[PDB]
């Protein structure tokens, strides 16, 4: 699985932490996370990604389309966020092909997150 190729549950956690640090460092998207519990964000997104990447635990959290309804996220903002995931994975030493396979899994939620 892609979850295994990445190094496991701790590897996905670390990437997810860097992904959110990157998002918060970018003014075009950081505003969305004002007042949000970031350790919880990291934990829930890492769990979501572990499941999506073929890990052993199915996602039992909230429905992402309902979660992101009327948040006002555009495709350019989603694409920027995918860039933050790409840089987090690359920075973690993930090989290019695997970076791209992982990014591909995170695109499938574009329809649930983007609303405008
Ligand atoms: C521009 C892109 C995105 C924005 C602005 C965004 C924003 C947010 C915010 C503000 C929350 C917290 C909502 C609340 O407090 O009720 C949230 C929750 C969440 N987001 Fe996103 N998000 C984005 C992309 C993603 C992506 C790419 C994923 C998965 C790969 C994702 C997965 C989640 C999950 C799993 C939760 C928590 C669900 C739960 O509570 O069970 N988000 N998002």
């Amino acid at each position: 699985s892609l979850f295994e190729q990445l190094g496991g549950q701790a590897a996905v956690q670390a990437v997810t932490a860097q992904f959110y640090a990157n998002i918060q460092a970018d003014a075009t998207v950081a505003t969305f996370f004002n007042g949000i519990d970031m350790p919880n964000q990291t934990n829930k997104t890492a769990a979501f990604l572990c499941a999506a990447l073929g890990g052993p635990n199915a996602w039992t959290g909230r429905n992402l389309k309902e979660v992101h309804a009327n948040m006002g996220v555009s495709n350019a903002q989603f694409t920027t966020v995918i860039g933050h995931l790409r840089s987090a994975l690359t920075g973690a030493g993930v090989a290019a092909a695997l970076v791209e396979q992982t990014v591909a899994v995170a695109e499938t939620v574009r329809g649930d997150v983007v609303t405008v």
